[PDB]
């Protein structure tokens, strides 16, 4: 369903834009082909409609839902305050803490796309397949989410 | 099921709803966080659901608390609970015109009273001024109730009494 996927992307972009300006730390993992059921069950179940508003309310500091991962599965916010594994990568910059290391860790054992907001700088990062793309612009964020979450790769790969 | 193995599914969902309300209101009350939670019963509240932001979410004390954090997108209005979901947040409810409602009470109390006049909803209010917990039902206000009185009214009004042995067997619902 192309329509739900474009809404998902917009919801991620607007919520992370708001948190970034406020240096609110956040972690959103979007499940793809590999199952994330065991990580979903570690958290508080929501099974909620996706909206930028609900994503922002989830991550407000010192609230019951903020301390852990949001996992998006199908067309729902499946859970909040979920556990994710921590990467032991030594290549990760020293100013990045356990949130970035959790995002990297999940990307190492799933094909999920994970978006991170830094509580120190408000920079936005992405992880995929054991790798981190640090401090992306608004345009780069949009381009990678469109490519990785909207199925309609139809054109020749070179482009 | 997910909730537990005792009694019927409906019973467990209703006891979880009650506990979710009690825990969330206790947390908000000590922080003087304003809150307004309306539980639909036999009366449709679909039109008020449509005024809010849709959530269609599993009920938890945690989600109720996060919804009402001040100065957030979801806090400004009513949560409406319908079936076994948090249907919407930041919904508009009608205001009561009653002059019998104390002027010391704010817009949340007047919205809670207003909905209770045209539905058989149970509505819970946390006052941002006093931290008191209030309840409305059928045009009446129960003001600044104790934890014990809150539990007693929620049990009576929100838990369907069901037969004992019949409750342990799950019925087929097409799945
Ligand atoms: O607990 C409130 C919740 O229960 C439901 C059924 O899931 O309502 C049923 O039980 C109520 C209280 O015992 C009754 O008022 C009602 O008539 C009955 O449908 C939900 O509709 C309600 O939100
Ligand atoms: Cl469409
Ligand atoms: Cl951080
Ligand atoms: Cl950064
Ligand atoms: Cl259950
Ligand atoms: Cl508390
Ligand atoms: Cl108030
Ligand atoms: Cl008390
Ligand atoms: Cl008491």
């Amino acid at each position: 369903i192309e329509r739900e996927q474009h809404h998902l992307i917009e919801s991620i972009e607007k919520s992370t834009q708001y948190m970034a300006k406020r240096r609110i730390g956040a972690l959103i993992s979007v499940a793809r082909d590999t199952g994330m059921d065991d990580y979903i069950e570690t958290g508080i179940p929501l099974n909620a409609k996706i909206s930028s508003q609900l994503l922002i309310n989830i991550f407000i500091p010192n609230t019951p839902l903020h301390d852990g991962a949001v996992i998006i599965k199908g067309n729902e916010i499946a859970s909040a305050a979920s556990a994710l594994p921590l990467s032991d990568s030594p290549f990760l910059s020293k100013e990045l803490g356990t949130r970035h290391r959790a995002a990297l860790g999940i990307s190492e054992v799933t094909d999920s796309i994970t978006i991170v907001v830094s509580e120190e700088t408000g920079g936005i990062s992405l992880t995929k397949g054991g790798e981190l793309f640090r401090d992306v612009s608004e345009e780069e964020l949009h381009k990678i989410l469109l490519k990785e979450l909207v199925t309609v790769a139809k054109k020749p790969s070179i482009f």
